[PDB]
């Protein structure tokens, strides 16, 4: 209880046995139409294409050169998060920085697992009386597990009434999940997000968010 | 037994209560640059950006005009499929026309729901000893229920090996479930695909798909 069990902080997905990771030719990524004069070229207010598409501009065919603000994946710009103990949520994560709304706060970064395997973890877990699940649905197929290996998003809490939600981007031809801010978040805030149908394995735990909304379920 | 249980059938998705359905300017659908001269302009062996992202080219944009071949959601060009009785899984759909690898078959279509409704669709339906669902997951908090109302695609069974999958495309702003032919598809052959992580409510019903991988289960 001194310190969350021991993970491998790692920075990018980690493909484990039969799953597949697609990659893209040039080809096959879309280009935006920001110029590097606009204010914020392909910010979030901008009407960069790319960024309306969920995808990232690609750096060497970006019209908006190295003034493109839409690497955020690719460049890991997250905001400085500390991770605390909390009452009834056992570890948390929380910002040391002022967050504003729409603003990138982290990848849901783990290994990539197949129903099978995904299937046998959680039996293991449970047989081992485990109540910490990390397992996130990528796409129809692949399942991200950031309990052996992830990064400081694996300790974002569920709450029915969240301050960030999940988003699937479109990174060098591959999804990757991302956090980004419902609203304006005060330095020292929890951050949580809503795991809705998204998250495996969590079943009958109690939510305890302290949610007005709160439905006492981790998404279902 | 001698006719499918009564369905609306329906040619658009239909929203549901507090279900929310986007939809998009012209300012958010990309363009592609395929030519009305090339040999299927925007056809499924073509360079069509739209086509490689999963977006169909909007028809007032596209620089192909009248000649785009990537509109076969909005067109609804099914080829010809009739409802039949399966030996162990009930009610079946089968083509009645030869299919070409990658060509788009049908599209899923049905009520779009929430966890709340869906979860509640599913106890009355257990509680009155009911074991078909036409429950298959849009994002991560929508739900296209085909039950009450649906087109042929919801006589789609569950195969280990099979010969459609599902494909999740952008059209008017607006996430569609797409079948598409993993391979050429003889005329009489019934349609399958596997339902993966997609589908809900099936639990522990046993798969009798008939193929040899065949995990025994609906996916999950
Ligand atoms: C992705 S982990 C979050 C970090 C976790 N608290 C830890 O100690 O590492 C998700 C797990 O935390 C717990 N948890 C997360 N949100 C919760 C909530 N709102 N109410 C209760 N338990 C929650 C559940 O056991 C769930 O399986
Ligand atoms: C989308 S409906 C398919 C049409 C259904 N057979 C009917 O009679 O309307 C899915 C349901 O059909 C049954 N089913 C589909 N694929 C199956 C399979 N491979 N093995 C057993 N039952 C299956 C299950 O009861 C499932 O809930
Ligand atoms: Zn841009
Ligand atoms: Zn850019
Ligand atoms: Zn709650
Ligand atoms: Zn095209
Ligand atoms: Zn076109
Ligand atoms: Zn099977």
């Amino acid at each position: 209880d001194k310190k969350p069990p021991p993970y491998k902080h790692i920075k990018v997905n980690r493909p484990i046995g039969r799953v597949q990771i697609f990659t893209a030719d040039l080809s096959e990524i879309p280009r935006c139409n920001c110029k590097a004069t606009d204010e914020n070229p392909c910010g979030i207010d901008s009407e960069c294409i790319n960024r309306m598409l969920l995808y990232e501009c690609h750096p060497t065919v970006c019209p908006a050169g190295g003034r493109c603000q839409n690497q955020c994946f690719s460049k890991r710009q997250y905001p400085e998060v500390e991770i605390f103990r909390t009452l009834q949520r056992g570890w948390g994560l929380r910002t040391k920085t002022d967050i504003k709304k729409g603003e990138f706060v982290n990848e849901y970064v783990g290994e990539l697992i197949d129903e099978e395997e995904c299937r046998a973890r959680i039996r293991y877990a449970q047989e081992h009386d485990i109540t910490n699940f990390y397992m996130l649905t990528l796409d129809k197929d692949r399942i991200i597990d950031a309990g052996p290996k992830g990064n400081y998003a694996r300790f974002m809490n569920h709450c029915c009434q969240p301050n960030c939600e999940t988003q699937k981007w479109s990174v060098n031809g591959d999804t990757r999940v991302g956090l980004f801010a419902l609203s304006d978040i005060k330095a020292g805030t929890e951050l949580t997000f809503n795991y809705n149908l998204e998250c495996l394995g969590n079943g009958k735990t109690v939510c305890k968010c302290g949610a007005p909304n709160c439905s006492g379920f981790l998404g279902v």
